[PDB]
């Protein structure tokens, strides 16, 4: 229960545990959400606080699991944590930042502080979804998540997983009256009830020697392409309003302009909120076709990735593919490769292919591929490996370790678009690749000034 006239709607959240309240702090389990304004599981939790007569806590938990990525994502992660940390403080919420998985760690802070009611924020990846259950193995109390990422609740938007864009698009914009609202503002604490400093630089002493260096031993990736955190979020989504939305539905499909809103390591770490964002450019006055092209992409491609991995929980392997997909790749399986790479010439932009040397060289040196680009990267894996399932685990592997915004629906759901025809159709027949979509080098040629690309990445 929350008061009468917290502007919270039920729909965006959902029960994990029936549970006994307890009678201490409602504790937020910050996972996807990383921010403090905009956030709908923060404002819940502090709702249900407020009904229950006690003050709201942030726990986010450093996981086992960091050694997986590299520097490029710790230190962004971190760093805008250690803005967050300020900003909680601002509002008389303390943020506790604990060291290990969840399942040990949550249950033990709820036993210690005396929880009275847990509440997360949604994510719909399986690491999330093993959190959650040996949490609820180890806790009392109810347990609640509440979709704080998505526009519309992922499970309202859809009952089911939607094929294709043209059957989720209509089912999403009927519900946007009702859940495209502003945000009420965050009510602090009535009363205050290691540092991060020091798990970043025991972090990135255990990440060093994986860090991705170029043959003089002088590292790949360039930190200021991004600066982390919620303020420079919002400079950020104010620059592309004000400076790159107006070319956006003219140029989105030229890796060689700068035109994208840049937002992606700011939505993947919930550094911003999408619904936000859409609320902001709604508003903007741009040039026609641009601002329906952006509203499909961070409406209806970034709803539809949650709805993929959501209603589908083989999303990162070939079972998901749809039926005609799965049976032209099998049609193909055999068929002789032009080219066949290891995992390392892949990574280290060692192909015959320049085009696709050079986006594997954007990706290794600034953690964020054009998104034009990564369709055709993704393909010409699927083109160049073993079998499809090779090609899902190379690209995955590549797009979670050196995105700043991977490890994310969206990632599986564009791999899946891109070597299994997940929300695409059918193509002319060729071998290897069967009917998915093929991009092919001479294609992009005609479409940008490919030479430029490769110029800027090499
Ligand atoms: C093979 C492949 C891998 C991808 N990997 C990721 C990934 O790891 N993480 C990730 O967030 N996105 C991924 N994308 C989707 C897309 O490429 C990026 O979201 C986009 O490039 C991000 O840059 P931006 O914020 O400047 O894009 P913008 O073009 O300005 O769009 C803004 C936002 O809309 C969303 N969006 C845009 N395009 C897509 C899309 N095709 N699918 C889903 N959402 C979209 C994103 O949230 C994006 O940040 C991938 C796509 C493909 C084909």
């Amino acid at each position: 229960l929350v008061p009468r006239g917290s502007h919270m709607n039920p729909k965006r959240i959902r029960a994990l545990k029936s549970g006994k309240q307890g009678d201490g702090p409602v504790v937020y389990w910050m996972s996807r959400d990383q921010r403090a304004e905009d956030n709908w599981a923060l404002l819940f939790s502090r709702a249900i606080a407020k009904e229950a007569n006690v003050p709201v806590v942030v726990v986010f938990c450093l996981t086992d699991e960091f050694l997986e990525a590299g520097i490029r994502q710790y230190e962004f992660m971190l760093k805008g944590l250690q803005e967050l940390e300020v900003s909680l403080s601002r509002k008389k919420i303390p943020s506790f930042f604990l060291r290990g998985d969840p399942g040990e760690k949550i249950s033990r802070f709820v036993k210690d502080y005396n929880a009275g009611t847990l509440v997360t924020d949604f994510s719909p990846l399986r690491i999330k979804n093993q959190w959650i259950e040996k949490v609820i193995s180890g806790i009392s109390i109810p347990f609640f998540e509440v979709d704080a990422h998505n526009v519309v609740p992922c499970w309202e938007a859809s009952q089911k997983h939607e094929y294709a864009a043209h059957t989720f698009r209509p089912k999403l914009y009927a519900l946007l009256p009702e859940f495209l609202e502003e945000f009420p503002e965050l009510e602090p604490n009535s009363v205050t009830p290691e540092t991060l400093s020091d798990v970043l630089e025991t972090g990135v002493k255990a990440l060093l020697p994986e860090r991705a260096l170029l043959k003089n031993k002088d590292p790949l990736f360039e930190p200021w392409h991004f600066e982390p955190g919620e303020k420079a979020a919002k400079k950020v989504m104010e620059s592309f309003i004000a400076d790159r939305l107006d070319s956006y539905g003219a140029l989105r499909n030229d890796p060689t302009k700068n035109m994208l809103s840049n937002l992606s390591p700011y939505l993947h770490f919930g550094q911003i909120s999408s619904q936000r964002v859409v609320l902001e450019v709604e508003k903007a006055e741009s040039n026609p076709g641009s601002k329906k092209a952006f509203l499909d992409e961070i409406l209806i491609w970034k709803e539809i990735s949650d709805n993929f991995c959501y209603y589908n929980p083989g999303y990162d392997g070939f079972e998901s593919f749809p039926s005609w997909a799965k049976e032209s790749l099998n049609a193909h399986r055999n068929d002789v490769r032009s080219h066949i790479y290891t995992l390392e010439e892949f990574e280290a932009g060692k192909t015959h292919d320049p085009l696709w040397n050079a986006s594997q060289m954007e990706l290794l040196s600034t953690g964020k591929m054009h998104g034009y680009t990564r369709m055709y990267w993704a393909k010409k894996i699927l083109e160049w490996s073993e079998s499809p399932e090779k090609a899902l685990e190379i690209a995955i592997c590549l797009n979670d370790r050196y995105e700043l915004d991977g490890r994310d629906p969206n990632g599986y759901a564009g791999i899946a678009w891109s070597i299994g025809g997940v929300h695409d159709r059918a193509w002319g027949e060729r071998e290897v690749t069967g009917k998915i979509r093929y991009m092919s080098y001479e294609g992009c040629k005609r479409k940008f000034d490919v030479k430029l690309y490769i110029e800027k990445y090499s």
